This record gives structure tokens, C-alpha cells and sequence, in this order.
């Protein structure tokens, strides 16, 4: 016996199994020494490698012939029978696993490789409905996998679901800094068209980063659409009497070109006006001014003629998601740029002069 | 022979098979001693572990090479040939299985692990149509698996299907308390858009908890939509001359913001008015008052113009699901909050002044 182990549950571990290292075989498991409360596992490694063995090492266990799918994959490694018959143990060093050996007496055998990387990077979410969440669900940023949900805990004292997820140690300091918005993505089949196609197969969690204190306690927000494409933009609040056909994902239009989208919809402080939160992209941030009137351009408007009736149908997005359109009135002194927070007043009718304005906006 | 067993049916059990413990091998099956009415099974376990063996232990049997799907899984454990050739027996302790040994002479070998957890947590449902139910169908609360249907019994004396399901021993006391609404979920493809996408693959049973006496005899209600998202809300009843385009899932609108949904539709006590049951969310509970007139806002309404016609088309939800909208008339003494049960009278026309009301509702 060269290095011992401890664990609470031993589903896979079988005596006589082979010790792996980077999916390569060195060492041997010899003894499962049982206890009533917490079982003990003993390992043999060679006398040269135990000098190479570091106190910053973690041991993770896996067992059985695993065919992994992982999209379009089936391959099984060059494997001995000792994994095929008995539950194996692999190991590797990492940087900051010294704290797991400072606490307790001996090392712990993690149930898989995922729980072996769950030191320091483990965060906790709070969701009202775990109908979209799943164990093994990846947390993605810009479509790059930076984390994974590993468990789901239901609480009936406070009726909500605590999902504890992990982050990889490169991104544990960059993310989880407070003001971080975790949001699931999901397919939508409704009056609003769908943009997410892969989420029918495998849903993930989009994330917005933030800056501040390392909180590591988060709330899962609703399924948001604006956050993924239109980011780090100029946030504009517009007040309206009605909602109308507006919604999350409704485009903001300038001469028919989509310059931004609506982030969210909320009642006002006093319940007389709804506020519609939108973001304009950085390339189009300079377009809005302090004198930039909005108007609701939602759905089809056509004029009847008595002698003869001229009609036109664009089949545009504002039928499905009724957009807000704007233009700047002409002024030879130009009003300054819009601030990070500014309240606009929506006009109910489209002002007729908007074709003939022609306000020069440079850069 | 150290511990004996009894069972009625013996599909999997083969003499010579290995005894498992937390998917780890200790002990050995030795003898299948047959009888005409109820067969007897005999087990060998080691003299140290039989002292460790507790009267609160259950034995469950499983047999054969099971490649399980479980979503995206196929993994087969590190297994001996003794399971691969012969039907094995595993065991574990639990808290309250002493009652199974109080009754009868000896322990019973359950047919699988699921029936071994079916002590005390076994409830009974009564459904009119088992077209949606299935054996092995999970019962979920907030998307957390808290139970499983294990059998289906047709009765032709009373034409209905008794489905007997189990609950895990943590949630047997928190749930099954009377006033508990079990409802299946199912995909819908109709005039109303679908919100449930996973139910095409695997349907489950949503459940609302209640408080009272431990009934453990329940009625399976119809497929409800309002219950999952809008819960613990202010229940409001509105009376209308006709149904119209109303239905379960119809949104309640305040300045076009969805504040709540319709729970169900029911004929009145006297058949002159239908009552439309709605719930308002807790965050929006304070919006309604004792003077809050409703109106039916369903489908597309447009005005014709003779010289020229102005038209607008939202393609909003209320064409698909015709919503009820409200606003509060101005009063310098404010009427109190709506009670847990209060009957409103629906107005057929949209009252024109509603934009110019501007009633200040605090908090």
C-alpha cells in the first residue's frame, strides 16, 4: 500500500482493478478495506512514481465499458480487461487541490472526473422551475462550454430548486463576479419565431458576465433572447401607454433596418405607463439623439380607396413582432448623444414629415 | 444458509448467482428451494456481515445484461459473469422497513429496486382514461422527480383505471396530504400553441401540493396549463354572458402586460352566466381592486375609413387566446384589495376613457 483513499459510496470500485494515468496504466488497486460508516480504498503505485506523486493530485474513479456518444462519436479506447471487468481509478495533478488535503486525514476518491474538478469552481443557482434544467447540462458563454450542472436539489421549505453547478478553473475568477445573469435557453413555438435550433436536442445555459465581488450564489433568470446577439449596447427606456404587440425580441427599426431589439417589458413605478427596455448596437449607438421621437410600427397598415384602392403588403417582421421605428428631426445645432439611461416618450402616430427630414448624422 | 427469502414469482432468480451490496459483491445465492404455492430462496452472507445485517434491510433482485438508456447513457458497470449469466440479488438498509418483517415469517424478495422502495409511499390514482398513463411514468414536482407509476389496473365494475404509484420516502409526508391535484401533462397541437416540448418524448405528471389529512387515494384531473407557471396567486372569478374565445391558458392583460391567466371555465350555479376562473401572480396581486372593470379583448378589431382607412394588426396572443384586459377607474379614496374569492362582472365593450384614467396604484 502506497497511497490510501477514502469515500462514502463505492459503486464502481472493485479490488484488483488497474490504476490509470492520463488513460494509461501504471499502478494497481489492491484492497477495499471496509468500514461501517466510510469505506477505505488502498492503492499500489511504483516507487519511482510515488516520488513523482504530488500533494496537489486528485484521484477520480470510473468503471465499466463506456461507449460515449458526445454528438457524432462512439469510440472506445485501447482498454485492458481490468477496466472491462473491474472499476478503474485514474489520476492527474492540478494546481490548487492542496486545500482538499489540508482538510481531513487522507485524500478522497471522487465519483468521476467531473466531481474531481469540482474544487472551488462549484456555484449554486436558485430556480423557480427545474423543468428545463438537467444533470450534466452545460453552461455556455458565446457557445463555448465553461461549466456544467452536476446536481438538482428540491427544497419544500422555500419552494424552489437549488441547482449546484461547476465552473472550470480558468473561468471561475472571470465569471461568478456578481451581477452575473444565468439564463436557460429553450425552443419556442409560439407567435414569435424560433432562433434556437440545437436546443431541441441539447439545451444549455447562456450567461452574461459581470464585475464585482466573487458572490458564487446566483438566481436563474427567465429565457432571454436579446442578451445573446445584442450585447454591450446603449440601453434606452421608452414609455408607452400600452404594450401592444411588443415583446422580448421585438426589433428597433431605422428606415427599415434593424438597429436594435427590445430587452424586456416592465410596468412603471406608477402604474400609468409601461416601460420598454431596448438596446442599440455599438455600431448604431450614434444614431439616437436627445431629440429622437419613436413611433409604434406594428403590423399591416393599408389605405382604402373609393374609386380605386392602392394596397401594399410587405410580409415584414413587424407583423410577427411589431417594431419601433425612429428618425431624427432636422436641427442645425445637433442634440447630444443619448445617455446610458434616458426615458423617451412614444408617439402613437407616425409623423408624416419623417421622409423629408434628412438629418445629417456623421461617423 | 444465513438469510432466507420468499417470493411468489421467480423470473430472474437463478441458483449460484452472486449477492450484491451497493453494486458490490459480498455473499452468494446458494439454493432455490421450490414449493407449489410460494417458492423459497436461500442466501449465504459472511459471518462478519450477518452481524452487520440489520432487521431494517430490504433485498431486491435484478437479472441479465441491462444496457440502459436513461436519456444519454448506455454504461454497463464493472460486472462479474455471475450477473451476466445468472439473475442477481442486491441489498441495502433503509429506515422504516421493520413493518415488512413484523408481518409474515421471513423477508420478501422484491422484483426490482423500485418495488423495494414501495413501502408506505404507495398511493392510488383513479383515472377515466389511461391513454396518457404508462408504467414507469415519473411524477414530477417543479420538474423534480418525486415518484413513479408502477402498475395499471383496469376495472370494468366501475369503468375506470386505477393506477397505483409510489412516492419516495422523503416526499411521502410533504405530499399526499389531501387536496392534492395530480394532473398529467401532454403535447397539444390545436388552436392553442404548445408550451411542453419534452412531453412528446417522455410525459410526466405535474402535481400541486395540499394540506390536511394523509389521504393516499386520489383522482387524476385533466391536463392543466395554468397550474405550473402561475401558482399561489390571487384567485378571481369573473362572470360572462358567453364563453367566446376564452379557454384554459388565456392571459389576463394590464396595458398589454400579461399579469395572470385563466385557470378553468365552468357553468354557473344557475345556467345564465359562465364563470371564468383566473389567477393573478403575487407580484401583480396588488393591481386589482374592488373597482376594477374587466372587458373582453379577443381577436382583431379594426375601424373602416371611407375617405381613407387606417388599420393596424398586432398579431398578438389574443387572436389565438382571447385575453381579458382591465384598468382601474380613478378614485381619490381607493377601494381595498380583491379578496380570495370575489365575483366580477365583465363589460362587453372596451370603455373609451381607460387610457385617460391614470389611477395611481402604489407598491
Amino acid at each position: 500500500t502506497t497511497v490510501s483513499l477514502s469515500a462514502e459510496t463505492l459503486p464502481d470500485v472493485q479490488a484488483g482493478s488497474v490504476v490509470l494515468y492520463r488513460k494509461f496504466e501504471v499502478g494497481e488497486v489492491i484492497t477495499v478495506r471496509p468500514r461501517a460508516n466510510a469505506f477505505d480504498i488502498d492503492l499500489h503505485i511504483k516507487p519511482e512514481y510515488r516520488n513523482l506523486l504530488t500533494s496537489n493530485s486528485v484521484f477520480w474513479a470510473e468503471g465499466g465499458a463506456k461507449v460515449q456518444l458526445n454528438g457524432s462519436g462512439l469510440t472506445v479506447q485501447a482498454s485492458p480487461l481490468s477496466r472491462a471487468l473491474k472499476g478503474a481509478i485514474s489520476f492527474d495533478n492540478l494546481s490548487g487541490a492542496s486545500a482538499s488535503q489540508r482538510k481531513g486525514d487522507k485524500r478522497i476518491l471522487y465519483a468521476s472526473e467531473t466531481a474531481a474538478r469540482a474544487v472551488g469552481g462549484q456555484i449554486t443557482l436558485h430556480a423557480f422551475d427545474a423543468g428545463k434544467l438537467a444533470v450534466g447540462m452545460p453552461i455556455r458563454y458565446l457557445g463555448i462550454d465553461i461549466g456544467q450542472i452536476q446536481t438538482l436539489d428540491l427544497i419544500t421549505a422555500r419552494n424552489e430548486v437549488q441547482a449546484k453547478a461547476v465552473l472550470y478553473p480558468e473561468y471561475v475568477q472571470t465569471f461568478a463576479r456578481g451581477g452575473t445573469r444565468f439564463s436557460v435557453v429553450t425552443p419556442q413555438i409560439s407567435a414569435a419565431g424560433v432562433e434556437h435550433l440545437d436546443t431541441i436536442l441539447q439545451p444549455y445555459i447562456n450567461v452574461e458576465p459581470g464585475r464585482g465581488n466573487p458572490r458564487r450564489d446566483f438566481e436563474l433568470q427567465e429565457a432571454t433572447i436579446t442578451d445573446s446577439r445584442y450585447l454591450d449596447g446603449l440601453s434606452i427606456i421608452v414609455e408607452a401607454p400600452e404594450a401592444g404587440s411588443l415583446g422580448i425580441g421585438t426589433p428597433v427599426l431605422f428606415r427599415g433596418l434593424e438597429v436594435g431589439t427590445v430587452t424586456g417589458m416592465t410596468l412603471g413605478t406608477l402604474s400609468d405607463r409601461v416601460m420598454i427596455a431596448m438596446r442599440i448596437s455599438k455600431r448604431y449607438q450614434h444614431l439616437v439623439r436627445n431629440n429622437s421621437v419613436f413611433w409604434l410600427a406594428s403590423g399591416y397598415s393599408l389605405d382604402f380607396g373609393l374609386t380605386g384602392g392602392v394596397v401594399k403588403t410587405g410580409t415584414f417582421n413587424q407583423f410577427i413582432r411589431g417594431g419601433i421605428a425612429f428618425a431624427t428631426p432636422p436641427g442645425t445645432p445637433l442634440a447630444p448623444k443619448a445617455q446610458e439611461g434616458k426615458h423617451f416618450l412614444l408617439q402613437e402616430s407616425e409623423p408624416k414629415e419623417w421622409r423629408e427630414w434628412g438629418t445629417a448624422l456623421p461617423k
